[PDB]
């Protein structure tokens, strides 16, 4: 080529980086559109990789395209151009995450509408409610892609980071690692949306828990069966690491949803331990369901225990003598340190052998044992991870 001055070479590098960068925002822009069309129309079902894991093309093209750009950028041997491309791609990924979360959230509001308005069919459904099928499988796809995407980011980082000076490697690393938490967030959005879908088919049975027909009903079994179907299909087509967090929230929702039924205030009828017996029955159905789903999984015992235990404290707080309620509550707190006082309030209100005034005194005390326990935890510098009960809520007016 011809001669070039340093000023003109720099200008060339700055103008080149810019053209590349602008093109990238355009590319991603178009991909997102095509990507959201597929996801929204679901006119076909997500593909499957060698390991049976579902996936979408969007994520795949996205990193194919970039792996192409980084090559050219690096071939340039100009760190500014390399980091510039890496930077742009990282900011575009983060924004992409923001958009997907928004899209995932709307499809689920849609579905949960295409359902309730299908509950009464076309008498109540306009072309606006029109919701294609296959969301479940798509939600799993989107979930698995986040994990893959997160791994691609890390690989790109360690690869291209070592090709530049320290100051520049640091930048590449922060840019790319800056996207990681966000992929997990998108995955959590889709994981939890799937759960919202699953439990939406269980509104009727859950609202009948503790009612007259529940003592000898089939509610828990209906729930187990509906969940069992989903999980049979889901477990195989989902990233193994995400499955643990997922099954943990499914088990956690099965119980939170169960205990919430304390809101109806049906008195516990325990003549001949029929309440207890009803509880042991339901407990066994759910217990067997997940012990089966978690077959072979190393987290099984932990997942079962951290979740099912509150069911046992619940049976006790509900049936044991009133004189032992607080000892049980203490032992309860030791496991669910982050628990509210709500569960006890609800339990006591269904207790035929506890008067209002007796409830107030028990709660006052119980509430005190709660703070005493946490306050005492700080003093001893005790740190523990959250439990299932951090989120159980049952609105009640202080007596």
């Amino acid at each position: 080529g011809s001669h070039m001055g340093d000023k003109e070479k720099e200008t060339l590098f700055k103008d080149y980086l810019n053209l590349i960068v602008v093109k990238m925002t355009e590319w991603i822009g178009n991909l997102e559109k095509a990507e959201f069309d597929v996801f929204l129309e679901r006119s076909t079902p997500p593909h499957s990789d060698s390991d049976g894991l579902l996936f979408l093309d969007g994520t795949k093209t996205c990193f194919q395209m970039f792996t192409q750009q980084v090559e050219v950028a690096a071939g340039t041997n100009q760190a500014k151009i390399l980091v510039g491309v890496v930077e742009r791609f990282s900011d575009l990924l983060t924004k992409r995450q923001k958009n997907w979360i928004s899209k995932i959230s709307e499809e689920i509001k849609k579905q949960i509408n295409y359902n309730h308005k299908y509950d009464i069919d076309p008498e109540s459904i306009t072309p606006e409610d029109e919701c294609p099928g296959g969301l479940v499988e798509y939600l799993i796809a989107v979930s698995n892609d986040q994990m893959k995407a997160a791994d691609y980011a890390v690989a790109i980082s360690s690869k291209y980071g070592k090709l530049v000076s320290k100051v520049y490697e640091k930048q590449i690393t922060n840019h790319l690692e800056g996207t990681l938490d966000g992929f997990a967030e998108v995955a959590q959005c889709s994981s939890l949306g799937l759960i919202t879908l699953m439990f939406d088919d269980l509104r009727k049975p859950y609202q009948e828990i503790f009612s007259k027909t529940w003592y000898m009903g089939s509610q828990a079994q209906q729930i187990a069966d509906t969940l069992d179907e989903y999980l049979l299909d889901i477990k195989p087509q989902m990233n193994s690491v995400l499955f643990v967090n997922f099954i943990d929230n499914v088990i956690g929702e099965t119980i939170i949803k169960f205990l919430t039924a304390l809101s109806f205030e049906h008195s516990f009828k325990n003549k001949n331990n029929k309440f207890l017996e009803a509880m042991k029955r339901d407990f066994e159905i759910f217990y067997q369901l997940f012990v089966k789903v978690l077959d072979g999984n190393e987290s099984k015992d932990t997942l079962i225990t951290q979740n099912f235990t509150v069911m046992e404290f619940f049976m006790d707080l509900s049936c044991e003598p009133i004189d032992s309620i607080l000892d049980i509550w203490q032992k309860y707190l030791e496991v669910y340190w982050d628990s509210r006082i709500d569960l006890l309030v609800g339990i006591l209100k269904c207790r035929k052998d506890v008067s209002s005034s007796e409830r107030k005194k028990i709660v006052q005390q119980a509430t005190e044992m709660l703070h005493e326990y946490r306050r005492n935890m700080e003093a001893n510098g005790v740190d523990r991870e959250p439990t299932l009960m951090r989120r159980f809520v049952l609105e009640f007016e202080k007596q």
